[PDB]
């Protein structure tokens, strides 16, 4: 009955340095799912599913 | 009955430096799903599904 | 009845330095799922499934 | 009834330096699931399944 | 007699990302010389002295 | 008599990522010379002295 | 008489990632010379002295 | 008479990752010379003295 939060962190990203030097980056997709290059991502979910970088081929029900 | 939040963080991104030097970046998609290049993203969901970089091939019900 | 959080961390990423030098990066997908290059990702889920870099081939029910 | 958290850490990644020099990185997927290159990832799940880098071939029910 | 320069670089700085988070930065100088915080500086000198971040206490001739 | 330069580099800095988190940075100088924090600096000198981060106490001739 | 330079490098710095987390950084100088924190520095000198991070106490001639 | 340089390197630094976590860094100088923290430095000198991190107490001629 006396919750006291103070300077708390939940789902936090900080202090990120990235260098990426590429000559050729190619993605070829035929009927599927491709996720590429996810950087410095943060989230908080309450009462639900939390997905960040999810690829599902297909759902053929 | 006495929740006291103070300087709390939930789903936070800060301090991000990114350099990307590419000569050729190509994406070719035929009937699928492609997600590429997600940087410095933050969210908070209450009572729901929270997705950031999600690719689903297809839903053929 | 007297929860007192103070400077706590849950699902936190900080202080990350990355260099990536490639000449050719290629992804070829035919009806599947490919996830590539997930860096500096943090999340917190309450009452749900938490996935970060998940690839599912397909769901043929 | 008197939980007192102080400077605690749960699912935390910090102080990570990575260099990756490649001439050719290729992924070829035909109807499966491929996950590649997951770095500096942290999460905390309460009352749910927590997966980071999971690849499932397919679910044919 | 046939100098042919092509895409040459001399005194060049490029692709620099910097983050600096400080709570207190102080400089106290009494009769001296202080240089602080020189970032991403480039020069080319022909037939002369080239100095970038030089501090000389004093010249009492 | 047929100098042919092509894509040459002399005094070059590139691809630099820096993070600096400090609580207190102090410099106290009394009659001297202090140089601090020189990052990503490049120069080319022809027929002269080339100094980057030089501190001389004093010159009492 | 047929110098042919091609993709040559002289005094070059590239691909540098640095993280520095300090609580207290102090410099106290009384009549001397202090150099601190020189990162990712490159130079080329022709027909002269080349110094990068040089500290001289004093020159009392 | 037919010098042919090709993809040569002279005084080159590349691919450097550094993390430094300190609680207290102090320098106290009284009439001397202190050099501290030189990282990822490259130079090329022709017909001259090349010094990188040199500290001289004093020159009392
Ligand atoms: C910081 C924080 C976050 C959530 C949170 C609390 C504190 S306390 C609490 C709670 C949940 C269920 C019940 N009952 C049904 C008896 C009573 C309290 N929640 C859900
Ligand atoms: C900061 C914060 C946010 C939400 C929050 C609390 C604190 S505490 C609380 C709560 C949830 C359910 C119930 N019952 C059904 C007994 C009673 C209280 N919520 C929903
Ligand atoms: C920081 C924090 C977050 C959540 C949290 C607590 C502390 S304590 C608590 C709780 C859960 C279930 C029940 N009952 C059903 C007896 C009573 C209390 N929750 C849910
Ligand atoms: C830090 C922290 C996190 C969770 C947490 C506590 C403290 S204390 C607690 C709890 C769980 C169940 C019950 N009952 C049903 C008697 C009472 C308390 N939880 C769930
Ligand atoms: C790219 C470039 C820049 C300058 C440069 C050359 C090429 S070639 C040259 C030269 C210097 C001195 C003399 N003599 C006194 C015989 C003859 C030529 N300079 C001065
Ligand atoms: C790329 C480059 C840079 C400088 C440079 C050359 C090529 S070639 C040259 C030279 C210097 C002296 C003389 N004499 C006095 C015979 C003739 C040529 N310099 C000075
Ligand atoms: C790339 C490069 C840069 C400079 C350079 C050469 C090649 S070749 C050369 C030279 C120096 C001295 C003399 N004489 C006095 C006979 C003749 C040639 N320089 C000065
Ligand atoms: C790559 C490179 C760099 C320097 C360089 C050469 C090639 S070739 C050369 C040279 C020096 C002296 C003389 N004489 C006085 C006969 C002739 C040539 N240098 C000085």
């Amino acid at each position: 009955v006396l919750y006291v939060g103070s300077k708390t962190k939940e789902g936090v990203v900080h202090g990120v340095a990235t260098v990426a030097e590429k000559t050729k980056e190619q993605v070829t997709n035929v009927g599927g799912a491709v996720v590429t290059g996810v950087t410095a991502v943060a989230q908080k979910t309450v009462e639900g599913a939390g997905s960040i970088a999810a690829a599902t081929g297909f759902v053929k029900k």
